[PDB]
């Protein structure tokens, strides 16, 4: 029964999607919290923060949904 | 046709898994890059890096 087999596969993939969404969003949230820390401490010429800002750049929201 | 409908749903959910997983991995890798920078600069007693370390390991 192909329909039954596919329904089981759908249920499993849905759980996987829910889990991955949470994981993605949790890591993204960490990146955003770190971006905030950098933005707050902006213009104090800390070279390590500059390193971190440069890493952060590609993870910016504007590359996912235009802002 | 339930089987055909479900098959399309599987295809979409596989693509969704792929997209979410790749995104998760990319964000993880970036966090790990930041982690290393923090580790390398530990014992400088930089309070901003302490803030960042605390975010990294928050649950």
């Amino acid at each position: 029964d192909e329909a039954a087999e596919l329904m089981q596969q759908v249920n499993v993939l849905k759980l996987t999607v829910e889990d991955l969404e949470k994981e993605r969003d949790f890591y993204f949230g960490k990146l955003r919290n770190i971006e905030l820390i950098c933005q707050e401490n902006e213009g104090e010429n800390d070279p390590v923060l500059q390193r971190i800002v440069d890493i952060l750049y590609a993870t910016d929201e504007g590359f996912v949904i235009p802002d």
